[PDB]
Parts: C-alpha cells; structure tokens; sequence
C-alpha cells in the first residue's frame, strides 16, 4: 500500500513521497500521460506500468511486508498481489536512489498541458 511505498521512499532518498514524489513531472502522483520529464519521471512511469500489470491487485491499499538484509529490500511473501506489487515498489525506491543527483525541483508541481507526446508501456 502507499504506506510501505512512501515509507520504502524516505528510507531510500531520505526525501518524503508526498510532495517530493507526489506532484513531481508527468508520471509521479497523477498516474498521467506524455513523454516523462526526466530519470526520476522514467522512474514513476515504469513504476506505473508495473502497476498496470496487476489488473486484479489494489496496491494503493494491499498491504505488504518487507524488511532489509544488508541495507537490501527483501520482500516477505505474501499473497501473489502483494508479493508483486511490493517487487514494483521496490524497484521505483532503487529507481528514485539511483537518479537523486538528477532530480529537480523545476519538476515539482508540473502543469498538465506540459505533459505532451506518447509513451506505450
Ligand atoms: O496519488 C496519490 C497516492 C498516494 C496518496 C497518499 C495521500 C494523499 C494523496 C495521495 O495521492
């Protein structure tokens, strides 16, 4: 749910899902459409897509465990959706740690009309 996720989040960029990541480009918050903005906007369209392949899930609120071996996140087993949409997770928070020395804050409060062209997952 978006509470393992926000919380994934701050213990990977030490920054706060919302708003940092909340209203941040064309894909991160509002789900959304054109071409993404930057890495840290590449991190939530593709995060996005992960969702999209979870028709039968509900990740804004299935909650999932995960606990970290070596700094590493691990995810717990649990059920089939949750097992997947924590590996969806997971890997937006190492999307978002790797691409920190990019991320603006230009990006931050994005206007829709901006976010022009297409991008199929
Ligand atoms: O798209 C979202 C996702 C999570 C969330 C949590 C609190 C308030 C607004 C939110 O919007």
């Amino acid at each position: 749910s978006l509470l393992e996720f926000g919380k994934m989040i701050l213990e990977e960029t030490g920054k706060l899902a919302i708003p940092s990541y909340s209203s941040y480009g064309c894909y991160c918050g509002w789900g959304g459409k054109g071409t993404p903005k930057d890495a840290t906007d590449r991190c939530c369209f593709v995060h996005d897509c992960c969702y999209g392949n979870l028709p039968d899930c509900n990740p804004k609120s299935d909650r999932y465990k995960y606990k970290r071996v070596n700094g590493a996140i691990v995810c717990e087993k649990g059920t089939s959706c949750e097992n997947r949409i924590c590996e969806c997770d997971k890997a937006a928070a190492i999307c978002f740690r790797q691409n920190l020395n990019t991320y603006s804050k230009k990006y931050m409060l994005y206007p829709d009309f901006l976010c022009k062209g297409e991008l199929k997952c």
